[PDB]
DNA sequence: GTAATTAC
DNA sequence: GTAATTAC
């Protein structure tokens, strides 16, 4: 729920909530976190690293 | 190559 | 079915 400073497919950045957000690595497994965003502007969905502590 | 996830 | 997301 926390908001993300990600580059939107447009090439504009913005501060943005992710839609939905996980870990790439087995479950209990650590590695990098991914979150599925969407961009206001062109509607367009893209994905984008979370920061390490971000809540899952 | 692949991890997890999913819009397309 | 594929590529997008980083990092190993």
């Amino acid at each position: 729920k926390k908001p993300v400073k990600v580059k939107t497919p447009a090439g504009k950045e913005a501060e943005l909530v992710p839609e939905k957000v996980w870990a790439m690595a087995p479950k209990g497994r650590k590695g990098v976190k991914i979150g599925l965003f969407k961009d206001p502007e062109t509607g367009k969905y893209f994905r984008h690293k979370l920061p390490d502590d971000y809540p899952i």
